[PDB]
């Protein structure tokens, strides 16, 4: 039925339009999500955009896929420690995952294999089986520190995409901004999108 | 007089307005600028915000300070390969300098010092002399050799400023997220500001 | 405001709390204005080391430590571990001067590589992106290597690492010139007046 | 329509036979070219293969077009700052390009990220992107810098591919050699090629 | 021999006479025969901290400090800034354990960097070079990063940076408590039965 | 009572001319200097500007003192193994110190922490309390390892200024290419000085 | 007699030609080799050009020796573990080694010190002693490591030199790519050459 | 009858006369000298030594020529993409090479490689064939990066040469010290000069 699944895991960075946006796409685009949304993450998301993603694995899943008139199954969200759940084991993982927006606490986490959630161990999961891991770090200015985590993952094969929307097509709303990042996610899983042209400059 | 001399490069990423928004900003606290516009930054601020910065200096003096209503000597605006520029010379240069925007490949080339053109020789003056410079990058995904180079100059005291504007002040317009990263830039250049406020998270 | 300026003071758990209660004693004193913020295995430390109990909430921590040192009104907050509606969490908002004090290798490897799971670590992380000051007094014997790779990086970033070991070449009488030798070294590198370490060097 | 698009640049080493073959090769492969080249580069085509490539834009996409009897819009030739070209943003630019041949010189401007025209934009851009880059280096002996250089592309990702060919196969001619050479890079691209046979060693 | 083991102990010019003052003491107490190494900026930090005058010469500095413990017969030997003619220097004869306390960063730098320029740089090379342990308790703060760059190097290579830099968990009367919290840790390192610090860790 | 202090060294490098003028300058600008200087120096001294320091620090004092018609306490002179001196130690050193001239070999010292006599302690001090230090090096050329020394440093911000004047002002005698690398020291200290222009290149 | 001896390896790398024309002009200028070939180095230049090495080095010295009329004791080629040759000894050996081709394989073992047999101990000993050492190496692409290899070994003074013959000059044939390798072997080992020009690039 | 050839390569830096007198002795010590001049090195020429070298080639060969009084095709210009030069080419080039003055920006595109200009290509050669080169960098203070460059470059056998005179020998006019600098080239490149005497510290 669906296109593929997709590992989602919101963190407490500020950004959380980029994310609710990016979720949207990919409904839409009819694919499977499995979501994770770290404590922290959950009050960015409330402060920013209003949106209060219950607790409780079952409650938010059935919150989010009221909010994204999702089909039957298409959004399941997995608590801070479930490790039952699919993305916690290599034998299991979808194979593409995306952390947005992603803290540099949590990048750094990442960076180093802590693997002390579910979050930070998806994602160890999906670098170990060579997967696709991106990360759109929200931060500035950054330090020497988080530049020498950012590098280490990128060397590995994490692509680092920070918040830094470009403005060379026609802004003429914050959306548009919104939609640069997500279109770019949307590239580099290989998914269709049309909301950020291809005409270059 | 002025509050300071600062010296503010506008190369070819996108992101215009913030230069354009910082340069106000930075007239209305009354600080004297040296500007310096490479070829590709003038391409991108014409196509980007419709400004079309003359290329010859003294016109591009003239228009820019006509244009911010700026004081006599408020504003001077230095050519490509013009070496007689104060900047140029660590015995004379300005001791903070921002270059925003700033592509990733001028990033490169002070960097790795290449000193090709005064936008770089006048970066390598600030980084010798141990002033301040900011570099607002912009640039997404970054690819492992931006992030080399970007380390190599943070670890060397430059404050790599990527152009990531937060959204946790309350955004309705994108003025707000303009005024996010400029004042950011004048918090760490040490000027009073009030269009990005002090309350942190509420 | 109405203080001479702002401090972000943390407490981990290393010993040697001794010197945090005098550093506050000694920064009061002086009129600045201090953010608390302490985590649990520091009260602990505070509780076992000088018999201080620190409240565990925040408002209770505040008054009772303002009533500690006989603080002016908001001479003193405590924030408590997740409270991000707190100045020090932001970049746009924090004081750019912090001392971890006793810092513990655990603190200063989370501080190190960048972790920021809680206040204390953000906090310091936002200083060190912002380039402002940090100062850990580190207390830890001996050490291992890994502690000195953690502390290295740190130190190259131009975060200030100051083991808590004290000299004993002025005057020594009590254990109170010990405490006050490191706190007095603090002190200095906050740029803060202080008298209770003579500047006469070596007789 | 066209089985994809290539970017292709060519630059002032020697080899420029290897540049003419793989044009070639991917005109009759049925795909789609945006060829970039460096004023050396043109000087090199010229001394080693008599091949004067119009300075104009438009004149080359039609010279080349007519050389190679190619179909419309299979061919497009950007010049040196065009960018407004597809290849200069990652938004557009095709996900394969190669660098044939490559200087050294070249290939350090894209190790270290200068992208200063459109060449080593085009680069930068396809390796942010993780694409894929081929360069095609011709020079010996090599220096521990050149080295250094091509190290650390290798290590993210690029293609080092020098121009060594082989004689372990049928070896009558000099195109046989460069068929070894344009084999390999066709085999990289993921290109069906008969040029180069797949016995290896006999 | 006659003695439990031999232990080379070289004392430099940081603060913390009172360190090795208290470690010598429990060396003798457990029947170990010493080596001792002093500076002269060693000597000077003796005298003005704990008031302890080492002569320069080393047969009236042998004769000086049994007296001063009241150690057996060939107990105690100290031994000259380039007297090569000792066992310390050469790795057929060493001992093949080593404690520098207090250590200068200069002494610890130029031990990282294999200087041996005198006899104290030579028999910390060879206790190197022969595999034994080597254990330095540096006294400064706060650290620069060349410090620890310095610190690193050698922890890498087996020796033991132990920071003076006392705890304060278990019972703190007076400094002579935490003299022997450093102490005893040293001990311990070295093997050595110690009752001057508990083992009783954290209450 | 002076406008501050300064420690300054004085080495065995050639260079005692810039040495000799520093202390004139900052004696006119009304500092309080702590020098002290290598038995070496004092060797360089003698024969290239015939200045004869003696070797008791007291004698030394007033020698200096009466050179430059100092003020009472101005100028201080310490031994090599004076550990009384307030630059021994971080409660009581100064937060600027020079090294000029600076041997290769002082500088070798203070890379790796030596810290064997008072100046090498001085500077390990000046460090580790986050001063100022800077080395006027005079060598040429530089072996690698000199460069290692060098760099080692500068990444942990001493100022690596090495005795190599230049020709862009008005150059009519040899005091003026003291004055150039006099004027740099004195910049970077943080004291006005108009022994060299701030206008730059002309 | 002799103007000097030169070690000479063949190993299994394509490219026995080169090898072939350097032997022949190195007996052409009058130098004294030492010959060493590996079984692949055999294998290789039977399969490529026909020759076949005799097993025994006796009868492979006589067979060199023939095939290129050389003078009494001008070639000797010595057997894999033959360490009573001149080659294994600091104190025995010549000041000049080429390995051409070179393969991946071999230049490892160099890279690393693993000395397994006379050819790595000869390099190992050239090395060692401070003589000059060029590694002829055939492949493409390069791998990360391969790159890391040679990288090592050109810190270390030894001369990476891929076959990757340019074409600026007058290419008529194969042997015009030949001898553009060929002289530049020549020219390294300081030998008067004229298969190769100094016209440059016209 | 000339003894050798030399390359030059005059960049941006302050110290003209440097350059000026060193040719001034290699063309007394019967050098052929192939010479290279940026664009920022002949306004640093005009302005510091008052010497206007014509922009194009042949008429500044003509220029230096009478201004040294030189021999028939003792010294050639070439321009700043002539790559039909002799030093363009590792067949050809001559194996000593100085740049003097040597800008910090010169210096930084050798060490990485860039080869973008003819002094760059030359450069890079010279390396690449393991000749030497000599740079006579000006500037101070140094940055860390100059001294991560420089390092870089001094590890790869380039001899990095701050303008930096000594005054041990007794020193008369500014011409002294000119002649320290270009004395110590000189004895780099193995001929014989009695402008800086042999007789070390007195
Ligand atoms: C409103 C708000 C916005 C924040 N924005 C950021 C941010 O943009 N970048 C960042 O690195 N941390 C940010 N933080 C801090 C992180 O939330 C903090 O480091 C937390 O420990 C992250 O936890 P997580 O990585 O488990 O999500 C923010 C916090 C709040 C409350
Ligand atoms: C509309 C437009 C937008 C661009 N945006 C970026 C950007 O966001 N980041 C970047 O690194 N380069 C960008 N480029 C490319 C740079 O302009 C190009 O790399 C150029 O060589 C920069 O030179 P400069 O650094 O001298 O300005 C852009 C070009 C155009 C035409
Ligand atoms: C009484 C007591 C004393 C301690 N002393 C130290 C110490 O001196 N150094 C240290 O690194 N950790 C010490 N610890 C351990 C830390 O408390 C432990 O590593 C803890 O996880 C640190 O947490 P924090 O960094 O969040 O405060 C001590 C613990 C206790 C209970
Ligand atoms: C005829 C000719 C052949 C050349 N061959 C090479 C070569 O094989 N390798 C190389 O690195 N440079 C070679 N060059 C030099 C480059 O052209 C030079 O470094 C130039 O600056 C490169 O510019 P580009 O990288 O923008 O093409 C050659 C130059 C010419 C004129
Ligand atoms: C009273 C006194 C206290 C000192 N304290 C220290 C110290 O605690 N740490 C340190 O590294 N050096 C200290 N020094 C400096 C060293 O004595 C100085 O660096 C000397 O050269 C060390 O020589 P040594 O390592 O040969 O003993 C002190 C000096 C004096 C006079
Ligand atoms: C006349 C004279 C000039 C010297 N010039 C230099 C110099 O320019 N650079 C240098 O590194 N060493 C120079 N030296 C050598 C240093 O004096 C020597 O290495 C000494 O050991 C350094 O001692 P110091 O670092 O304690 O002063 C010179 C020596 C003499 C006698
Ligand atoms: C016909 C033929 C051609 C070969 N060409 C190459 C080559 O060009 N490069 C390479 O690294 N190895 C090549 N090899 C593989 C090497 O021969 C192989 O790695 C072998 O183990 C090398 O042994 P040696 O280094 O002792 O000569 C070739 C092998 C054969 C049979
Ligand atoms: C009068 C004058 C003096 C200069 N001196 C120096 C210098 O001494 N060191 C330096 O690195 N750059 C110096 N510059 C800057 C270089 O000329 C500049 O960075 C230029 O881009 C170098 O280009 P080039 O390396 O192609 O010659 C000077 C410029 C002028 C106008």
């Amino acid at each position: 039925d669906f296109n593929g699944k997709i590992t989602l895991a919101i963190t407490g960075a500020s950004g959380a339009s980029y994310a609710m946006r990016l979720i949207e796409c990919l409904i839409a685009a009819n694919y499977q999500l499995y979501i994770l949304c770290s404590s922290a993450g959950r009050i960015v998301l409330d402060t920013e955009v209003g949106v209060k993603i219950p607790s409780s694995p079952d409650a938010a899943s059935k919150f989010l896929t009221e909010k994204y008139q999702a089909k039957d199954q298409q959004i399941t969200v997995f608590g801070k420690e479930q490790w039952f759940s699919p993305v916690a084991s290599g034998s299991s993982a979808p194979k593409q995952m995306v952390v947005c927006p992603c803290s540099t606490g949590t990048m750094a986490a990442i960076c180093h294999g802590m693997s002390d959630n579910l979050i930070e161990r998806a994602a160890d999961v999906v670098i170990k089986e060579r997967g696709q891991l991106i990360l759109m770090v929200r931060e500035t200015p950054f330090s020497t520190l988080h530049l020498q985590n950012m590098l280490s993952l990128s060397q590995q094969g994490v692509t680092i995409m920070p918040a830094s929307p470009g403005f060379y097509h026609k802004v003429e709303t914050i959306e548009d901004l919104i939609d640069f990042m997500v279109g770019r996610v949307l590239d580099h899983l290989g998914i269709e999108q049309d909301i950020m042209p291809r005409w270059g400059y």
